[PDB]
C-alpha cells in the first residue's frame, strides 16, 4: 500500500519544504545563503523549540561571512510552520527534523560522560541511537532508538527513584524496549524486569546484562533517513511535489534527492571538506555506528573514522570568529543506495539461556542472507548487488 | 545598652499605635469600636497582607452587630505605616503583629492535624510553639519557635525530598539545602544539651535524608519533652490596645516599653478590651484565652498559670469558646459584646531557658532517665506585685494542692 505510507510521509516533507522557503523568504535570504545548512540548522531548531526563540545566522558579503544573532516572535514561527502544513500541527514533520538532529549529533558526537554517570560501559556506543532524541519525539520517533539508548532512561528515571502515573510509563517504555529484541530469551527475560514496582539493583544490573547481549544478538531498530530541512525547501522549491509523487525515509528517495542537493557548509580553516561531507552523508542516513567497510562500499569513498576525522562540528559556537572562516560544497552523493533496515540479524537464570546463545555467536557470522545493495537507477527494489569484502578496508568502527 | 533597647521597643511600640490610630481615625471609628478585640486583628492582618487587602471590620447598629467586608487599598495601608513610624521601615514592630497572631493560635487550636500528618506524634503540642509563625518573621520569629516547629519543619523537607523532583540537587537545590541547614542550626541553638546538640549535627551532615535522618528528629523531639529546649516567650498585644496607650501620651520612647517584664502587664492592667463571644460560652473563658495569648502561656503549668494571674485557669477540654476570631458561615445577630478580663494578680518575667539539667541516641537516654518530673527549675525566682515595678521582691509560690492538671491540652 504506496498510498497512505509514500504520499501521506510526501506531505510532511511538502510542509518542511514550504516552510523553510517562506522562512528564507522572511530573512531575506539568497539562494547560496539558503542552502547553507548552518542557516537550515539553525531555523530548523527556531521552530522545534517555539513548539516545545532566535538564533545564529550567517550573511554573505563581498568575499567574507558575517555571522547575524537574530530572533524571532516564538508564535510568528508557529504561526508560519502552521501556515505551510495548512494549519496543521503536522507534529511528523517536528519530530523529522527533531530526528535530522538526532542522527547527526549520534554522528557528531560520542556521549561516553553519560553512559558512565548511568552505568554502562562506554563501550557501548553502538547502542546509543537516539540518545540526544527529545522524549517529546513521537512514537515513529522511538522505534529509531537504540536497545542501549532506552536503557540509559530507565536506569536513570528507577536510579532517582529507587534512591505517580509514572508507571505506565515504565512497562510501557520496557515493552518497546522489549520489542527490540527478536529472541525468546531476550524477550522473556525483559518481562523478569518488568516484574518489580520499585526495580532496584536487581533490575539495574539485569537490563545491562541485556544491553551487552544486544551487542551480539543485536535487535530491532529502525534507521530514518532525515535531510536538513534546506534540502527538502530547495526540492520543494524546485517543483517536486512529494504529497503527489510520493516519498520514503527507508527506501530510494532520499538517496535519490541527495543525489541532486546542492548543500554547503561554513568550514573552519584547518579543517577538510572532504571530511566534512562525510559527516554530515553520515547523519542524513543513521550510519553513525555501522560498519565503516559497508558505508564506504555504499558511500562510493571511503568513510573515515571519527578519530581521523577532521571536524569538530558543523555548529559554529559564538566563541570562533568570521574573519578566519570559509565554506565548502558538501559532497553528499552516494554510489549505491541500500533499504535502511531494522532488524539486527540473528542465527533457571534466563541469564544462562542467553549467555549460551551470546557464545554460539560469531563475529563473522552472515546477516541479511541475500540483501543486497543497489543501484541508483534501480528505482524497483528489481536487482539486489551483494558486496563482497575480501579488500583493503580501514576498520570497521567509526568510534 | 540596657536603656537602649527599652527606647527601640517604646520606639516600636509608639509606632504601632501611631499606625492603629490612623487606622482608626480612618475608618472613623470610635473609642469602643477601636478597642474590639475582633476590629484589631482584622486591622493586623490587613497591615501585613501588605507587605508581601481586606478584612471583616465590625461596626455597631443598636441592638446587634455588623460586618463590612472592607478591601482597603494595598499600597496605601502600607504607606500610613511609615507616616506613623517617622518614615523608618518598622519590620520589627511588622513583626510583633504576627507573633501576637502566633501566641493567641498556640492558645486556641491544637496542631495534630499537621503532626500525625508529617509522622510526628500527636501528643507533642508542647513542642509546637509558634508553629503558625510564617517564614516572613525574621530571628525574632525564630527565637519564639520550638523544637516541635523546628522539627517540623525539618521533617516537611526530608519528606519531600523523598518524592525526588532532584530535590537537593542542582543549582537550586544547593540553594535549599542551604535552607534546611540553617534550620538545623536553628534547632540545635535551642537544645542545652551537647548531646542533642551533637546529635543535630549528625542528622544535617546528611546529603540523602530519608527515614534514617527522619527517625532521629522524631527522637530528638521526644527529648525535648523532658529534656527541654530553650525557646523565647514573648508578651505581643493587639496593636488596638497600643492604639488606645499613646491615647494617654505615654510616649514607650521614653517610659521604654519591654516583652519579658512588668510593661506588658501594665498595659494589660488598665486596659479596656471587648471581645465579641456567641451564645453558650462563658464570657470569662474568652478572658484566660486572649489574656494566655497575650503572654504565651498556652503550655505553660496550669498552676503557674492560675496563680499568676488571680483566677483559675482551666484547661482547654473545659474552656468554652472556640477561637476569637469569628467565622462567616453562621448567625451574626446572636453576637454578645463582653469586656476581656485581661487583668492579673501578679505579674512574672517570661524566659528562654527550659530550666535543663549512635552513641548520642544511647547518652540522650541516660539523660531522659535521670529527670524526674519532681525537678525544680529556676530555683530562686518567683512570682511579683504589680506595687514591685522593679522585680526585687520574689514572691516564690507553694504550688501543689492537688490541682495539678497543668497540662492544658
Amino acid at each position: 500500500n504506496a498510498t497512505e505510507i509514500r504520499a501521506s510521509v510526501g506531505k510532511m516533507i511538502d510542509g518542511i519544504g514550504r516552510f523553510y522557503i517562506q522562512m528564507c523568504t522572511e530573512l531575506k535570504l539568497s539562494d547560496y545563503e539558503g542552502r547553507l545548512i548552518q542557516n537550515s540548522l539553525t531555523i530548523e531548531r527556531m521552530v522545534l523549540s517555539a513548539f516545545d526563540t532566535g538564533g545564529p545566522i550567517y550573511r554573505r558579503v563581498d568575499g567574507k561571512w558575517r555571522r547575524e544573532l537574530i530572533l524571532y516572535d516564538k508564535e510568528e514561527i508557529r504561526r508560519i510552520w502552521r501556515q505551510a502544513n495548512n494549519g496543521d500541527d503536522a507534529t511528523a514533520g517536528l519530530t523529522h527534523m527533531m530526528i535530522w538532529h538526532s542522527n547527526l549529533n549520534d554522528a557528531t558526537y560520542q556521549r561516553t560522560r553519560a553512559l558512565v554517570r548511568t552505568g554502562m560501559d562506554p563501550r557501548m556506543c553502538s547502542l546509543m541511537q537516539g540518545s540526544t532524541l527529545p522524549r517529546r519525539s513521537g512514537a515513529a520517533g522511538a522505534a529509531v532508538k537504540g536497545v542501549g539508548t532506552m536503557v540509559m532512561e530507565l536506569i536513570r528515571m528507577i536510579k532517582r527513584g529507587i534512591n505517580r502515573r509514572t508507571r505506565i510509563a515504565y512497562e510501557r517504555m520496557c515493552n518497546i524496549l522489549k520489542g527490540k529484541f527478536q529472541t525468546a530469551a531476550q524477550r522473556t527475560m525483559v518481562d523478569q524486569v518488568r516484574e518489580s514496582r520499585n526495580p532496584g539493583n536487581a533490575e539495574f544490573e539485569d537490563l545491562i546484562f541485556l544491553a551487552r547481549s544486544a551487542l551480539i544478538l543485536r535487535g530491532s531498530v529502525a534507521h530514518k533517513s532525515c535531510l536538513p530541512a534546506c534540502v527538502y525547501g530547495s526540492a520543494v522549491a524546485s517543483g517536486y511535489d512529494f504529497e503527489r509523487e510520493g516519498y520514503s525515509l527507508v527506501g530510494i528517495d532520499p538517496f535519490r534527492l541527495l543525489q541532486n542537493s546542492q548543500v554547503y557548509s561554513l568550514i573552519r580553516p584547518n579543517e577538510n571538506p572532504a571530511h566534512k561531507s562525510q559527516l554530515v552523508w553520515m547523519a542524513c542516513h543513521s550510519a553513525a555506528f555501522e560498519d565503516l567497510r559497508v558505508s564506504s562500499f555504499i558511500r562510493g569513498t571511503k568513510v573515515v573514522p571519527r578519530g581521523k576525522l577532521s571536524t569538530r562540528g558543523v555548529q559554529i559556537a559564538s566563541n570562533e570568529n568570521m574573519e578566519t572562516m570559509e565554506s565548502s560544497t558538501l559532497e553528499l552523493r552516494s554510489r549505491y543506495w541500500a533499504i535502511r533496515t531494522r532488524s539486527g540479524g540473528n542465527t533457571s537464570d534466563m541469564r544462562t539461556e542467553i549467555i549460551r546463545l551470546m557464545e554460539s555467536a560469531r563475529p563473522e557470522d552472515v546477516s541479511f542472507q541475500g540483501r543486497g545493495v543497489f543501484e541508483l537507477s534501480d528505482e524497483k527494489a528489481t536487482s539486489p548487488i551483494v558486496p563482497s569484502f575480501d579488500m583493503s578496508n580501514e576498520g570497521s568502527y567509526f568510534f
